[PDB]
């Protein structure tokens, strides 16, 4: 219901590693993934590291239709390859 | 996209313990959840068990619109509820 983004991710097929979280923003779903990728340690090396050894999918909240819209792995790693150049 | 449920599941407030799965109908949720229970240890207890000691909400894949509603877990308890009677 509430949360803007509800971020799925995993560590290839093991199911122990299929961790959600609830985010307010964008931006907010962008830290977090940046924080998987540092902790876990280049837009390249970003990009692989959510193709190869993580991957990632968002849910994004439609508050109009009062539903989860998924979207794509890029259309996130995009968002943040944004956030990532700016800061 | 195809999952028919993705189920979200957590342990009080920690965040290690929010771990997503996939399943192709309510039965398989439903086989999971009362899966989480009996590893963890009525109906009774069963909803106690959900109310106290886990948390869990159910998003469930709207083909035409294709989109994820969020149902409250009371809808997915009660379900469970009658596959817990009949068997």
């Amino acid at each position: 219901a509430e949360s803007h983004i509800i971020l799925l991710i995993q560590q290839g097929s093991d199911p122990k590693t299929r961790i959600w979280s609830d985010h307010c923003s964008l931006r907010s779903a962008i830290e977090y993934i940046v924080g998987v990728y540092q902790t876990n340690q280049d837009v390249s090396r970003f990009f692989n590291f959510f193709d190869e050894i993580y991957d990632c999918v968002p849910l994004v909240y439609d508050r109009h239709f009062r539903a989860y819209i998924p979207h794509e792995k890029q259309w996130l790693l995009h968002h943040a390859q944004e956030y990532l150049t700016a800061a």
